[PDB]
């Protein structure tokens, strides 16, 4: 009770960790565990209080080791911290270490080192323990420095049954028998590393294995599934092999190990030698799992390979840079997947990603990429789409307007310069200095420390594009944009350039007449262009005339920014259906995906308001313009992956909003699998269509959910928790959502899935959002405070509200909670979200009445 000697929430810098020692002893009998951790620390200044994090732990021991004496321990619980007070002050330049004892239980949630129960195929209860440590959880299960830019090495020791196998980071050196009949498993010493790439696994596994050059890749799972692992092992070799080769740097360790776990609430982690993953993520079977689903495990496998890299090797000092982990992650992984599995139209992907992160980008809850965190609920909601697919647009904007093989150099630089080290977001642009005479620092400058992106407007006057440059914001700083564009001339002849506006205005000349122009190939830019509206209706004749004249990626692109800037007003909402009266002649899926969503979110805000005959003239002349393609579809999983998507798509479309025989076609193909008892194989590409069909019924949402109970498939199961979930009755649809919060019989990892689902459709719109109000505080005890989980579920619970009542209502809500509560950017971008959906409807309700 000496008062606790320090009140910032981030650590002294006085006492930095070199070497940690954790030995545990885990039960998951009782569900509780017993752990022993001896840091090495070096004093760099005069130090009386060595302060760490600590949370959830009973010391009996805190000790030093010329005379080994025990010392004082206080405890700070509001900031998660410890201070041990020292018996003689700590000296500069000296080693000293530090050996705390504690007990502490096995954790209730999915994150820290947490414990559940699964039954197996014999009725047989078998449990399993891991950690999602990530983003501050570490200090959970070890007294530890939990800031990520206190790289050390680890050494786990872990006591374990005969029966368990505990897997760790690092190889096992060896394993003994102890008097008790109990083993104590040791693994080989770490690489330097943050505490939160730490992970210890304790299950019931069996593994598939194979050696790379002295790296043995293994994929484990419960052994109701080794079969199941095929996949992911080839993947996982194809794509080790590519990483190495790239990036010019080995993986270091001698064990890539990943493992499906089945409770696990993200998609996949990238705990360093240990990848941890969900059941449904890794595995993967040819004949009940879509193409999405293999869709999947290769991009979750790309992802998490490429933080070994860019998150592991190379870590980023505070959660402030997090997009250089997550942002170099999302695009190594559409980089690998474009090169070694380009069939599989992974750019789809990360093009719709785009989308919809800058619609959030464009919005006043936004933030720039990298901007100060200090709370721990700052920190959970970095993990966002701006993280992620904003950063890994920047790389993608650089790469392009670089050469390819520029962007290569800067990578190798970077990966050997700060190799065991941390970064800050300036080390990667002082690569691309190197490497090029270009100022890659200050033209990054606006992109990394404004918030939102540009709107570049276009005017073709003669032969010269006038371009100015403007923030996309409704309600000053430039940025230095790499502009492309291509255009045909009085020929088919199209010719490809690119420019680099840094000023608000400029002018290309063309040296030719053209036809059209068409800025942002590919949309390889973050940014949005706005054309004058003659130079709109040149590139909308042409798509009523030939529109495969531009790429999927440029015809996508044109009916994302249509609707964009028809919503902040620039153009008219006429306009927008103007263009989109050329998918007549569409048959390729990123358009028409897009196409899909903005008619889906008119339909789904509409529905809402009750003006449901205006929201089905919508879904049909929408129907009208693609029925020759949705007629030519086939109930099977024939063709190319990109359209195996399109077919679900379509007969989605179609099928949720009653359009067509293709309900009637359905329904009987779920009456015959109903009748088989769950045996007649069901296309993958129609399985969704079809159970959703079925699930409309007493009869067969009352059989789904005995095949969901008994499957072994996590992902047909989450393709009848959909069907379950899109039900019309709201007593069904509420059972499904106490069950998931509770853990009865759906896992609490499906419970965003499952308010999604609820929220979206007009039967269960208001009883989601009522479900998350009524049990706020249950989401906040088990999933904490700005994690995607909460971000999810604050957004798609309120989305569709388009009215001041549901305003001051979801306002008036936040504001009785926490102020870190409210001030989360997820809870303000759903109050801005909700206010452009009562702009929108005044200025686009009794026109679109008109054109409908
Ligand atoms: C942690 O401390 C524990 C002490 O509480 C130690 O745990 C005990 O270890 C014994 C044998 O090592 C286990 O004995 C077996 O457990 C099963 C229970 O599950 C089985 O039976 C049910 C019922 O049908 C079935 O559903 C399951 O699938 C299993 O088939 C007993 O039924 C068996 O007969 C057998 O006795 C104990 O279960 C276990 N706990 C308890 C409370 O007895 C454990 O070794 C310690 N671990 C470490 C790492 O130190
Ligand atoms: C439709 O399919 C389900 C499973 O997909 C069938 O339920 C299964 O019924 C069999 C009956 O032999 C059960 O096998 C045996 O169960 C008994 C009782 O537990 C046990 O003594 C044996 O060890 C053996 O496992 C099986 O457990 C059960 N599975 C489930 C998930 O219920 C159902 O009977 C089928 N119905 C029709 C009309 O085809
Ligand atoms: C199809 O499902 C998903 O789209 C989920 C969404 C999601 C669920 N939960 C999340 C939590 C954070 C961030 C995203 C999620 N995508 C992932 O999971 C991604 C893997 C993708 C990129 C292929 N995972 C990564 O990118 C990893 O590398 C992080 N470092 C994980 O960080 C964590 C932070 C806190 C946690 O409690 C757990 C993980
Ligand atoms: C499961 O993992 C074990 C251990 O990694 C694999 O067995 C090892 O295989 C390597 C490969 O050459 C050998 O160097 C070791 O001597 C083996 N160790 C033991 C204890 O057998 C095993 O092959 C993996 N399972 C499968 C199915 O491949
Ligand atoms: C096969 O093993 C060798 C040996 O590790 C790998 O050679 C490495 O190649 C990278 C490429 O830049 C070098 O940076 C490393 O220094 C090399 N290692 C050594 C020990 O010299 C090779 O990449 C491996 N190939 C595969 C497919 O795994
Ligand atoms: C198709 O039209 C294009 C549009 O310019 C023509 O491209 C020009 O070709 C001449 C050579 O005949 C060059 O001198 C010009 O510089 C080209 N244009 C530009 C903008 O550089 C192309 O010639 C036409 N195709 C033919 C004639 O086969
Ligand atoms: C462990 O669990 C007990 C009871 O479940 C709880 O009261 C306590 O706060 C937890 N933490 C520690 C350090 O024991
Ligand atoms: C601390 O350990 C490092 C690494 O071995 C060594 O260089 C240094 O001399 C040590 N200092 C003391 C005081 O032990
Ligand atoms: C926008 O955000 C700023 C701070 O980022 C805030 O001060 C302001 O109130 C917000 N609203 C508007 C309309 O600018
Ligand atoms: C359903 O309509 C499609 C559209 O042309 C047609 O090809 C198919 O034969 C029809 N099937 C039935 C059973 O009406
Ligand atoms: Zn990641």
């Amino acid at each position: 009770g000496k008062l606790f000697p320090w009140a910032q929430i981030r650590l002294p810098t006085a006492v930095v960790p070199l070497r940690y020692e954790l030995s545990l002893h885990p039960n998951l009998t009782s569900m509780t565990f017993r752990g022993s951790v001896t840091i090495s620390v070096q004093a760099l200044q005069v130090t009386w209080n060595i302060i760490l994090h600590s949370t959830g732990h009973n010391i009996s021991r805190v000790t030093f080791m010329s005379q080994e004496k025990q010392a004082e321990i206080l405890e700070y619980a509001y900031h998660g911290q410890i201070a041990i007070v020292a018996p003689e002050a700590l000296l500069a330049g000296h080693n000293y270490t530090l050996k705390i004892e504690y007990s502490a239980n096995i954790s209730s949630s999915y994150y820290g080192f947490y414990g559940f129960s699964y039954t197996d195929e014999s009725n047989e209860k078998k449990y399993f323990a891991a950690t999602q440590f990530e983003p501050l959880a570490a200090r959970s299960a070890f007294p530890c420095f939990d800031e990520p830019a206190f790289k050390a090495t680890f050494i786990i020791k872990i006591i374990r049954d005969e029966q368990y196998t505990a897997l760790s980071n690092m190889p096992k050196k060896s394993s003994v028998v102890l008097d008790d009949g109990l083993v104590q498993d040791e693994f080989s010493e770490s690489v330097k590393m943050s505490t939160y790439l730490v992970a210890f696994i304790v299950g019931e596994m069996k593994n598939l294995s194979q050696d790379v050059n002295g790296t043995l890749v293994s994929i484990y799972a419960v052994p109701e599934k080794i079969g199941q692992v095929h996949y992911a092992l080839e993947t996982t070799v194809k794509l080790l092999e590519f990483f190495q080769n790239y990036f010019e740097i080995q993986y270091p360790l001698k064990k890539l190990d990943l493992v499906a776990i089945p409770d696990f609430e993200a998609g996949a982690m990238e705990n360093w030698g240990l990848l941890t993953f969900r059941e449904e993520t890794l595995l993967y079977d040819s004949n009940t799992s879509s193409m999405a689903d293999r869709k999947l495990v290769t991009k979750i496998i790309a992802h998490e390979l490429a933080h070994q890299w860019f998150g592991n090797l190379v870590t980023m000092k505070w959660w402030n840079d997090l997009w250089l982990n997550e942002g170099f992650a999302t695009f190594m992984e559409y980089f690998s997947l474009e090169k070694i599995f380009k069939e599989l139209s992974s750019y789809e992907d990360f093009l719709d990603a785009r989308f919809k992160t800058m619609k959030k980008d464009s919005l006043n809850s936004s933030h720039p990429i990298s901007s100060s965190v200090q709370s721990s609920e700052q920190i959970e909601e970095m993990f966002d789409s701006l993280s992620y697919f904003k950063g890994s647009s920047l790389l993608l904007m650089l790469k392009t307007y670089l050469s390819e093989d520029v962007f290569q150099h800067a990578v190798v630089l970077y990966l050997h310069n700060h190799s065991y080290a941390s970064i800050q977001s300036d080390d990667l642009w002082d690569s691309f200095n190197e490497v090029t005479t270009l100022d890659v620092k200050r033209m990054m400058k606006t992109w990394t420390l404004q918030k939102g992106f540009p709107l570049v407007t276009v005017q073709k006057k003669g032969k010269e594009l006038f371009i100015q440059q403007e923030r996309f914001f409704l309600n000053s700083y430039l940025w230095h944009i790499p502009l492309s564009y291509v255009t045909e001339g009085r020929n088919y002849s199209k010719y490809q350039s690119v420019s680099l506006l840094d000023k608000k205005s400029g002018v290309i000349n063309l040296t030719e007449e053209v036809l059209w122009v068409k800025v942002n190939i590919n949309m390889n830019g973050y940014y949005i262009v706005h054309y004058a509206d003659d130079d709109w209706e040149a590139l909308i004749h042409q798509l009523k005339i030939n529109p495969y004249v531009l790429s999927d990626k440029d015809r996508a692109n044109l009916i994302n920014n249509i609707f964009e800037l028809a919503g902040l007003g620039k153009v008219p909402l006429k306009r927008a259906f103007d263009l989109i009266n050329y998918l007549g002649n569409e048959n390729h899926t990123a358009p028409i995906t897009e196409a899909l969503f903005q008619t889906d979110l008119i339909y789904n805000l509409l529905e809402k308001l009750g003006y449901m005959d205006l929201a089905s003239r919508l879904v049909t002349r929408v129907f009208k313009l693609l029925q020759n393609q949705i007629q030519q579809q086939t109930w099977t999983d024939e063709g190319t992956p990109s359209m195996r998507e399109l077919r679900s798509a379509l007969l989605e479309f179609a099928c949720t909003h009653n359009l067509g025989n293709c309900s009637t076609t359905a329904m009987k193909l779920f009456d015959d699998w109903m009748a088989s008892n769950g045996t007649q194989s069901l296309p993958t590409d129609v399985m969704t269509t079809v159970f959703k069909v079925g699930a409309k019924t007493d009869k067969g949402w009352s059989f789904l959910l005995g095949k969901y109970i008994s499957i072994g498939s996590e992902a047909e199961k989450n393709k009848i928790l959909e069907a379950l979930a899109s039900s019309e009755d709201v007593r069904k649809l509420y059972w499904l959502m106490k069950s998931s919060l509770n853990g009865d019989n759906f896992r609490t990892q499906k419970l965003s899935f499952i308010i999604r689902t609820v929220g979206r459709h007009f039967p269960g719109h208001l009883l989601a959002w009522d479900f998350v109000k009524e049990n706020w505080n249950k989401l906040v005890q088990k999933f904490p405070l700005g994690s995607y989980t909460i971000q999810n579920i604050v957004a798609g619970s309120t989305y569709l509200f388009s009215t001041k009542t549901h305003l001051s209502e979801v306002q008036a809500f936040f504001e009785n909670q926490s102020e870190a509560t409210f001030r989360l950017r997820c809870v303000q971008e759903a109050l801005e979200v909700i206010q452009l959906n009562i702009q929108w409807m005044e200025k686009n309700l009794k026109s679109l009445t008109w054109w409908l």
